[PDB]
């Protein structure tokens, strides 16, 4: 029953049980928080963050402990990672992704901040606070709310009042695998006053962080970026994609 507060990890501090030296993780808020513990009630998936329970003294999270630490610290700026390395968390990142959008759920925060890497090396998809459900009751609901990390959000949420949430997450996953790619983000946010994102929508490839990556990577970022979310490759095509099933290492 009773854990001692060893560090601080993000507040996040890490939690070694007394007498099992078990590891977990506890969110400390003091009083977005109630919706937080609905959602994390309903997800069970290993390669979304295990949730354990909570307790209201200042709310108590406990969450499944990932000794891996972040995605983010895997990534070495300006270069990346190699690339069996990339396509293993890729495929573990979108059967996370898969799982929540078939229970209704869309994180709405992808980035690798929000990745966690357990033991094994394997992904964990982070952070429900800002998710929402997007179908219930096998009705699906248009998103407004404007959520998430510049960098990685999707164009239509800049541009659109509503839009669908799946093709959101889509395309963060894919400013994802280009960082683990080329150890750089491309643009600032997806806007046309962007140069950058300018750039590929001209298909300026020979320019960074494209340059960088291999063809078969590429022509699946050319998929996944698509600025009209109508158009934008869904995940059960990424599935079937070459790069996706190309052996590695
Ligand atoms: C930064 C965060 C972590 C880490 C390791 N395990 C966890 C579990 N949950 C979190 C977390 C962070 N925010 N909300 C949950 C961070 N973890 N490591 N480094």
């Amino acid at each position: 029953e009773d854990w001692d507060l060893v560090q601080t990890l993000g507040e996040v501090q890490l939690a070694v049980n007394r007498v099992t030296e078990e590891a977990v993780a506890v969110k400390i808020v003091d009083m977005n928080i109630k919706k937080e513990i609905c959602i994390n009630k309903m997800l069970n998936h290993e390669n979304v963050v295990k949730f354990y329970g909570h307790r209201r003294e200042i709310q108590y999270l406990f969450l499944e402990y990932c000794s891996g630490g972040e995605l983010f610290d895997r990534i070495e700026p300006d270069i990346g990672m190699p690339e069996p390395d990339a396509q293993r968390f890729f495929h573990q990142l979108m059967a996370g992704v898969v799982y929540l959008h078939g229970i209704g759920i869309t994180h709405r925060d992808i980035k690798p901040e929000n990745l966690l890497l357990d033991e094994r090396d394997n992904l964990k998809i982070s952070d429900f606070g800002l998710a929402t459900v997007f179908r219930y009751n096998n009705r699906e609901r248009l998103l407004n709310k404007m959520c998430g990390t510049l960098p990685y959000v999707a164009p239509e949420l800049l541009k659109r009042r509503e839009f669908h949430a799946e093709p959101v997450d889509v395309w963060s996953c894919g400013i994802v695998l280009t960082a683990m790619l080329a150890g750089e983000l491309p643009w600032d946010q997806p806007s046309d006053s962007c140069q950058e994102y300018s750039d590929w929508k001209e298909k300026k490839t020979y320019l960074n962080p494209w340059k960088k990556i291999d063809s078969a990577p590429l022509a699946l970022l050319h998929k996944i970026l698509v600025e009209n979310p109508s158009a934008r490759i869904t995940i059960p095509d990424i599935k079937k994609d070459r790069w996706y099933n190309k052996p590695l290492k």
